[PDB]
């Protein structure tokens, strides 16, 4: 189980993480902010498929994984 979050979206942009997450596989609990969305994304999803995903829907250097067990 771990955590996704990206900093580089602006107020709208937040669903459109959670959202191609949301389109590629099932999220768990995305949040919103000005521009740093935190997805969940589990140990059994698209998470590499994310890391180069959303950070492609981003940029390459606001992007992390941080566990939340």
């Amino acid at each position: 189980p771990r955590r996704i979050i990206l900093s580089r979206l602006k107020a709208g942009e937040v669903d459109l993480l959670e959202e191609e997450l949301g389109h590629l596989t099932t999220l768990t609990d995305v949040v919103k902010g000005a521009d740093s969305l935190s997805a969940i994304l589990p140990g059994d999803i698209a998470e590499d498929d994310i890391t180069a995903v959303l950070c492609f829907v981003i940029e390459a250097d606001q992007i992390t994984f941080e566990t939340v067990e």
